[PDB]
């Protein structure tokens, strides 16, 4: 059950900040319907982008510490990290096609 890294506040440094390569971090919560709408889409991307990218999820209620560090203000927010640095930001639900395009464009 791990293609997706399931992050915590304590593991966020190792898992994201010190990863060699691109991580796609999904800031989300259980009550958030758009967050849940995109979850299946993230599963497909995890598979599709395997070897180019890792997908990780931080649940902002269970892990309240990390989101303020990135000025997160609404969910879902997708932050693309490249080797510990944020390259791209996407706020709100989007389709698979839209996510593919956001990824393809920011991964170069």
């Amino acid at each position: 059950s791990e293609k997706i890294i399931h992050l915590t506040d304590d593991s966020f440094d190792t898992d994201v900040l010190k990863a060699d390569g691109a991580i796609l971090v999904d800031f989300w919560a259980e009550w958030c319907g758009p967050c849940k709408m995109i979850a299946p889409i993230l599963d497909e991307i995890a598979d599709e982008y395997q070897g180019k990218l890792t997908v990780a999820k931080l649940n902002i209620d269970q892990n309240p510490g990390t989101a303020p560090k990135y000025g997160i203000r609404g969910i879902p927010t997708l932050l693309l990290f490249k080797n510990g640095e944020v390259a791209a930001t996407k706020v709100g639900a989007l389709s698979k096609g839209q996510l593919k395009e956001f990824l393809d464009a920011n991964l170069a």
